[PDB]
């Protein structure tokens, strides 16, 4: 619609970090992440760092953390909501077993096609079923077709932040009991800690309010147990109880 | 000796402000913290070594990790008043079993009433000893059927690398080894750091050596996580 520009340059928060020290973040990346980062993940990240929406790219240390969760819980079928150039998707496909399957959802397939050659060189494209659509209609259609034996083990939500609570209502029924739902960016550059934060783009302010509401909802939701983790831009792990 | 304290690292917060950390604790931790964990934490904050108490948001994450991997047999090295131990016992199933090792049982007795009131004392086998002899004796007695699903290391920091050599044999393949404090209050990010107590400086040097060792170790895959004082999760590959 008409109005204000909403590109990455129009945002105010992209350079703000949740860690106190930029040196500490760089130490973590150079000591414990890059030596453990798949060669195709490196290439995918380096191209994405030059893309016009580079700030949306998931943090590399968070990527290795998501991989660790997937392997430790022996995930086999996963769903990803928000693919962009595919760094978390390629991370997920490399973590799953040979016969693992991923449902990847994003409104923009041209983003996915930037990383697709790296995913192909890694040899894990066969695991991925990409769906070019808005996530919410796809999730609602799944609620009409998916049977108990096909529930997902793991869900990574990293798409349009104001819709997280809406995705949550579907994902607590699409993920198996004891499965995991991970919401990205639940600390939103640290702005969630304040009731009001000046100097934000309208979309950044909307995400601050939605995340402040989401973090309260998730902490009070009896259907899941949660753990908020201050890695990357913050994430919240949910484990379905019933 | 009496003819010879005063430390620099007391407050755990690697986030950009006190406000952000307090927001996480009040919004996402305290409403999910067990009441006996709350009682244990509040009395431990009055203890003279309260700086050693595990970060509460880090404890909730340990609980999440134990359930997601369905751990049943765990080992903890470094108990103190027992916050992470009680966190573990509350997360395991009713038949879960924990081997808890610490050199000082008087610390463990501070949290034992809370563990008992929580009804999970039956899951814990506490061993008052230095951990390295106990682990070495485990390497001669334990069989493949008795391997641990999960290990939490939170004891004397310069011994972490030595613990690692034992635990990559005592934790099952695909099991987890978790090390607390691998970011050591942020000090590991610098080759030199001024004004540290000699013991705090020795831990900084050891963690810088440990972090490089773990990242080069082909026996495990790692993930270092900037939560609390930093933790490194290790998954045994073979
Ligand atoms: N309503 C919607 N439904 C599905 N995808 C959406 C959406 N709104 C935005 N998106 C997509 O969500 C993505 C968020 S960026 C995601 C980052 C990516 N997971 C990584 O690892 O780096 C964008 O690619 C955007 O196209
Ligand atoms: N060599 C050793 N073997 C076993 N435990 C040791 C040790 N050296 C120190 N410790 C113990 O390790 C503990 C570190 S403090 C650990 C904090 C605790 N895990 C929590 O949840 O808060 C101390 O209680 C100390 O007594
Ligand atoms: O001994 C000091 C200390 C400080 C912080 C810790 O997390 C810990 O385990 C020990
Ligand atoms: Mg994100
Ligand atoms: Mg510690």
């Amino acid at each position: 619609g008409p109005g204000m520009g909403a590109s990455q340059d129009d945002y105010a928060l992209i350079h703000k970090n949740i860690l106190h020290s930029e040196d500490l973040l760089k130490y973590i990346l150079e000591t414990s992440v890059y030596p453990r980062e798949h060669e195709q993940l490196k290439g995918l990240r380096e191209v994405t760092e030059k893309h016009e929406w580079s700030a949306a790219l998931v943090a590399a240390d968070e990527g290795l953390f998501l991989s660790m969760l997937l392997k430790l819980m022996n995930a086999k079928r996963t769903i990803e909501i928000g693919v962009y150039t595919g760094y978390s998707l390629l991370t997920t496909a490399l973590a799953l077993p040979e016969d693992g399957k991923i449902t990847a959802i994003d409104v923009n397939k041209s983003y996915f096609e930037i990383g697709l050659p790296f995913i192909q060189k890694a040899g894990v494209e066969h695991k991925i079923n990409f769906i070019e659509s808005e996530a919410l209609p796809v999730l609602d259609q799944m609620l009409q077709e998916m049977k108990e034996e096909d529930l997902y083990d793991f869900a990574f939500v990293d798409a349009d932040k104001p819709n997280y609570a809406n995705y949550h209502e579907r994902l607590v029924k699409l993920v198996r009991v004891g499965g995991a739902i991970v919401y990205d960016n639940t600390l939103w550059f640290g702005t969630v800690a304040f009731p009001e934060y000046p100097g934000l783009h309208p979309e950044e302010e909307e995400c601050r309010v939605s995340f402040r509401n989401l973090n309260k909802l998730l902490a009070a939701d009896p259907r899941v147990e949660i753990s908020q983790v201050s890695i990357g831009d913050g994430l919240t792990i949910c484990r379905r109880l019933y």
